[PDB]
């Protein structure tokens, strides 16, 4: 008793260039799977029309994967000279007790390292500051170097809200219902990688398995420009 994201014509050109990996990395929907109707518990059309993700559990996600519609896994240059753009009108509710980070967008290389993490955060201390309730954007500082540098993006609310991600030329932009939040952060660490885009829920370091992180989202794309 699920309606499909499908069902909505916002979403056939994201969905005809993705597939949906649930609750690990394994894809339970191909693009053409997506298109014919998908949908299940945590993965659904609501009665507003936005394209809900929910998932339980460390480290588990309900996330759509970047695909080219040719069916080959989108794999471009993370710092070639073509701009790589994803954009999302994304509804973050209030995540029930015991979910702690919730990433909602990433650039992934295509290998074992986020580039960019956009995820909503319990708390932060980012240089002695801590900040609560807000959303985050991380960038590793490389494939051998674990740490990251992180940026608060924006303080959390349940208003719907539009997220740009523009890659191009070694460098890495986000805006956030229009205003530049992140200016041209380098991302020359990942020179010779090849990246793709993501999108969805992916729970991160729950203190409570069993609740649900649910992302919301109204439109979302992804496009390159040559
Ligand atoms: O505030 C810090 O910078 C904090 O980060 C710690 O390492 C983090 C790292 O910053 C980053 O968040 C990373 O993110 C993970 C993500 O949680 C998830 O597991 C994903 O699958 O992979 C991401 C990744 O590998 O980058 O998680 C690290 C973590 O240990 O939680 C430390 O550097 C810490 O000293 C520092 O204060
Ligand atoms: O998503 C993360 O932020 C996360 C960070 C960890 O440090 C790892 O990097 C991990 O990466 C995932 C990654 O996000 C993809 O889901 C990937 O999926 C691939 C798998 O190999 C599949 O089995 C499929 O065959 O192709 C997928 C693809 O590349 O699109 O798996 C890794 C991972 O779990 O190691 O998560």
């Amino acid at each position: 008793f699920y309606t499909a994201p499908s069902t909505e014509s916002k979403f056939t050109e994201v969905l005809s260039k993705a597939k949906l990996q649930y609750p690990t990395s394994t894809t339970v929907a191909f693009a053409d799977d997506l298109l014919d109707g998908y949908a299940a518990s945590y993965f659904y059309l609501t009665s507003d029309l936005y394209m809900q993700f929910q998932v339980a559990g460390s480290s588990q996600r309900s996330e759509l994967r970047e695909m080219e519609t040719s069916g080959d896994e989108a794999a471009w240059d993370c710092t070639g000279s073509t701009a790589h753009v994803a954009s999302a009108q994304i509804a973050i509710p209030v995540q029930e007790d015991g979910i702690e980070e919730v990433t909602i967008l990433q650039v992934h290389d295509s290998d074992v390292t986020p580039v960019l993490r956009i995820s909503w955060v319990s708390s932060i201390t980012i240089d002695g500051v801590t900040s609560e309730d807000v959303v985050l954007a991380t960038i590793r500082n490389g494939i051998d170097d674990s740490t990251a540098t992180k940026t608060v993006l924006q303080a959390h609310t349940t208003s719907r809200t539009e997220f740009n991600i523009n890659v191009q030329n070694s460098k890495l932009s986000i805006t956030v219902d229009g205003t530049t939040e992140l200016d041209e952060a380098d991302i020359s660490q990942f020179d010779g990688s090849t990246c793709y885009f993501k999108a969805g829920a992916y729970n991160n370091n729950p203190t409570d398995t069993s609740a649900n992180a649910r992302i919301k989202m109204y439109e979302l794309e992804w496009v390159d420009h040559h």
